[PDB]
C-alpha cells in the first residue's frame, strides 16, 4: 500500500485552487493519483475547498457511472470460495460502500480488479464535464444590477470577497477598487459625487434612496430640465 | 472525570456573546475545554444563544469531520470480550450516539482514544470556518430599503432589537436614535417633517403612503415645479 | 497513534496562507496539533508554502531551543538494555534524528516524556518570533525605485505576481491596475502619455531610455524652458 | 525490462525544447514515461538541453521529496538475507544511489514497490513548480538597459542567440532585425543615423561614446539649444 | 547546588535590556552570578535578547580566554581512575564541553577549582570590552541618507522599530513623529508639502521620484529660476 502523501494531496489542492477547473487539472490529477486506491481518490476529491457546484457535478457523474456499472455487471448469489472475494459494485468502486482492505484485495488479486483505475476513469469523466460546463465565480464578476439595491450589491460583494483566495491586503485593495467601480450608474454617480475618503456606511446612506420615489422624481426632473432649457 | 463547571460554561457563553465569533473565541474555547469529554463540548456548544447561522455552519463542519472519520476508519463487526470496548465512530466522537461513561472509557483505556481531543479539533475547524465566513448582524445594520414599506422596516428593526444583547434603556435609546436615522430618504423626509415627539403610530401613519400613487405623484410634481420655476 | 488527518493538515496550510503569519496562526497551530508527535509537527511545518524567511527564522529558533536542551540535559554513558529506552536529545525532540516509534514510546512510557509538547513549545516560540519580526511581501508593495530601470521593476513585479496567491483573472487585473500605478514618476509620465491601450512590450520600449543621457537632457531642457519662459 | 526507446526519449527532448516548460510538458512526460524505471526517468531528465534554472528547481523539488520520504519512512536495522531485498530510500527512488536491477526488483517483487511511480510523482511535482515559477529566456527579451554600454548589450544578445534554438539563417535574420531594434534610444538614434548598411564593428564604434562626457554634453547642448530657440 | 533562580535571571535580562551595555551591567552581573556554575553563567548569557554584535564580541573574548587557558595549562596523559577527576580545559570552564555534575565536582573538590570564578572573570573581560567598544542601535539613530531612497529608509526604520523595546502605542508615536523628521531634506520638503494627514503609502508615492531625472531637473530648475530672478 502506498497511500497519498500530505505533500501530494496539498499539491492537488493548490492545483485546484490556483487553476480553478481549467483543463490543466485533468493531467495533474492523473499524475497525482497513479496507483491510488478509491479511498485515496475520495480523499483527493473531498479535500477540495469551494467550487461546490463543480463538486456536485462531479458527484453526479460518479453516481451515473456507478449506476451504469451496476446495470451492466450483475450481482452473484455469493457462493463461498477459498479466496471468498465479493465482486465489487458501483459503490464499492466509488469507495462509498467498501473498506481500504477490500479495495487493496481487489487491486492486488489474481486476476486483479483495478477498482482504483475505474474510479479514476469516472472522476476524469466528471472533471471533463466540469471543464466543459462549469465557470468559476470571481470577485471581478460581481456587478450591481440596474435595479438592485446598493445594500444587496454590497452584501454580494462581501460574500464573494470572503470566499476569495487572496491575502487580507489584497482583499482590502479589492474593496477599495472594485466595489465603487462595479456599481450601477445610478449609484455610481452618487458615489463619485461623494469624496473618495467616504467610508462604507456613508456610501450606503447615500445610495439608500436609489430607486425610490424621491430619487426617481429627481432624476426625471433633471433629465427634463435639459430638454426644457434647450427648447 | 472533571466535568465543566458552571463558571466555565458561563464564561464561555459571555465570551461568545461579547466577541460574537471573532478569532478571539478560538483561544478561549481551547482554554476553557481542555480535558473535556465530548459531552462537555456538546454542552458548551448547545449553550450558545443566538448565532443560529454560525451554529449551523459549525454543525455542518462537525458532520463532515465525523463522516470523514467514518470513511477512513473501518468498523469491526467482531466483538471481543476481554477489554470489551467498542471502537468509536464519528458520531460517537461527536457525542451524539455515545454515553459519558463510554467517552470516559475511551479517554482512559490503554491505549487512550482521545475522543475529546478529536471532537475539539473538529469544533476548532468549524469555528475557524465560522470566523472566515460568518458576519454577525446588528441593529446598526438594519436600514430601510429604497422601495421597502416603512411598516416592514419597523418590524425588521424591532425583531433585530429583541435579539440584541443590551439593556432595556439602551434598547429604547437605540429605538429613539436609529429607527429614524436608518430610514430611506423618502421616509426620512416625512419623519423629519413630523415633530421629534411623534409616536411610533404617528410615524407609521405619516409614512404609510410612501411608494403609493399619491406620494409618487406629489414628489414628481414637486420636482417638476422646481425645475420649471428654475426656468 | 492518532496521526494528523489530511483535513487538519490542509486547514493548517490554508490558515498559514490566508493569515500570512499574523498572531492568529498561533491559536490555530496549538488547536490543530494537540497530541501530535514531532513527526506530525514537522509535517505541518514542512507543508507551509512560501514564507521562506519566516520558515528560516522558525528553524533557527528550533535549533537554538534544541541546543539549549542539549546543554541543560546531559547524555547517559551506559545504556540500559532491559526495560529502558534512550533518553531523547534536542534533535530527537525536533524529530530530525528520531523515528515515529521512538516518539510514541517516549510519550507512552511511564513516566512520559512529552517530546511532542516540548517541540510544540519550541515551535510556538519560533512562531511568536516570526509574528514579532517577520512581515510578508505583497504584490501591493512592489514599487519602482527612483533610479531603477523599468525592465527590472517589471521583472520584480512579475516574480512577485507569480509568487502571489490569487486567481489568474485576479492576477491579470493586478497587472492591469498595479504595474503602471506603482511605477516611478519618470516612467509614469511616459506610460500615461502612451495610452491605456499600450501593451507591455510598448511600455517597456517607451521607458527603455529613462535615466539615459537623452531622457535626462530632455527633462532638464523642459524644466529650463519652463523657468526661462516664466522669466 | 522495457527500457525507454530512442524515439521516445528524442520525442521528449523535442517536446521540452519546442514547448519550453509550458503545462503541455506534464501530459507528455506522463505519457512517455508510463512504466519507466527511475533510471529511465533520470535519463529523460538529464537529456534536457538548456533550461538550467528549471532543471535546478526540478532537482530541488526531487531532493525535498526524497528528504520527506526518508523522514517518514524509517530504515531497518537487521537485514534479511533469505528471500528479501533492501527497503528503498529517497535516493534509491530517485535513482541516485540505486542500480537498475534493484529498481526492477522493487517494481517486480510481491508486494511491488512502485519506485518508478513515486519518482514520477516527485518529477511531476517539480514540473508543476517549474510551470508555475519558471519563465524561459528568449532572444526577443534581450534589450539594452538605459545606461548599459552598447558593447555589453551586444555581448548579451550574441550569447542569447548562441543559446537560441534556430537555424543559422534565422539567427542571422534575428541579428539583422533585433539588435538595433532592441537598443536603447540613445544608441538607437546613432544607429539609425549610421545607416542600414553599417557593420557590427561600425555600429559598436559609433555607440562607443554613449554615456561618456562628450555624448552627454552634446545631447544636453542640443536640448538646451532647442529650448532656447523656442524662446 | 544553588541554581540561578527565575527571578534573578529575569532581573539580569531586564538589566541588560534597560541599561543596554553601559558599565552598570558589570556590577549587576557580578552581583547576580556570585557562586554560579559555568552552566548558570551560560544560561545568563544565552538568555539575553538582542545585542547580537555585543554577544558576538563577548563570545570572541571568551574563546580567546579559553584558548589562552589551554595554552598555559597542559593536558595530562595518564588518567587517575581512583579518587580523581579530569583536569578542566578552556571549553570545560566555559561550559561548552562540560556537564553540571563535573562543574560542581570541580567547585567542590579539595583543592577547589573555581571554574565558575574563572568563567566569570572571562565574561567580565568580555563585558568590559563590550562597554568600551559597543554602541547599541536605536530608532532615534535611523536617518535617511542624502541619496538613500525613501522606501529603503522606511524599511530600515520599521525594522529597527520592530526590534525596538517599546509598547505598541509608543512605537506608533515614534512612527508618527520620527519617520518624517529623520528623512533627508529632499524627501522632507515633499513630505511637509504633503500635509500631516498623509498616509504611509501616500508619503512613499510622493517621494518615489526623489533622485530620478525629473526631480533633479525640477529642483535644478527651481534654483536656476531663483538665481535668474535675483539677477
Ligand atoms: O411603482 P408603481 O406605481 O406600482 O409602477 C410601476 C413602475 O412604473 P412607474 O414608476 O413608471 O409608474 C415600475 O418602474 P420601475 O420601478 O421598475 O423602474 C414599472 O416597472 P418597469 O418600468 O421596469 O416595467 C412597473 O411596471 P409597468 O410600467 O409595466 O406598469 C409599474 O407597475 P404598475 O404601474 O403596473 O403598478
Amino acid at each position: 500500500h502506498q497511500a497519498i502523501s500530505p505533500r501530494t494531496l496539498n499539491a492537488w489542492v493548490k492545483v485546484v485552487e490556483e487553476k480553478a477547473f481549467s483543463p490543466e487539472v485533468i493531467p495533474m490529477f492523473s499524475a497525482l493519483s497513479e496507483g491510488a486506491t478509491p479511498q485515496d481518490l475520495n480523499t483527493m476529491l473531498n479535500t477540495v475547498g469551494g467550487h461546490q457546484a463543480a463538486m456536485q457535478m462531479l458527484k453526479e457523474t460518479i453516481n451515473e457511472e456507478a449506476a451504469e456499472w451496476d446495470r451492466v455487471h450483475p450481482v452473484h448469489a455469493g457462493p463461498i470460495a477459498p479466496g471468498q472475494m465479493r465482486e465489487p459494485r458501483g459503490s464499492d468502486i466509488a469507495g462509498t460502500t467498501s473498506t481500504l482492505q477490500e479495495q487493496i484485495g481487489w487491486m492486488t488479486n489474481n486476476p486483479p480488479i483495478p477498482v482504483g483505475e475505474i474510479y479514476k476513469r469516472w472522476i476524469i469523466l466528471g472533471l471533463n464535464k466540469i471543464v466543459r460546463m462549469y465557470s468559476p465565480t470571481s470577485i471581478l464578476d460581481i456587478r450591481q444590477g440596474p435595479k438592485e439595491p446598493f445594500r444587496d450589491y454590497v452584501d454580494r460583494f462581501y460574500k464573494t470577497l470572503r470566499a476569495e483566495q487572496a491575502s487580507q491586503e489584497v482583499k482590502n485593495w479589492m474593496t477599495e477598487t472594485l466595489l465603487v467601480q462595479n456599481a450601477n450608474p445610478d449609484c455610481k454617480t452618487i458615489l463619485k459625487a461623494l469624496g473618495p475618503a467616504a467610508t462604507l456606511e456613508e456610501m450606503m446612506t447615500a445610495c439608500q434612496g436609489v430607486g425610490g420615489p424621491g430619487h426617481k422624481a429627481r432624476v426625471l426632473a433633471e433629465a427634463m430640465s435639459q430638454v426644457i432649457n434647450s427648447a
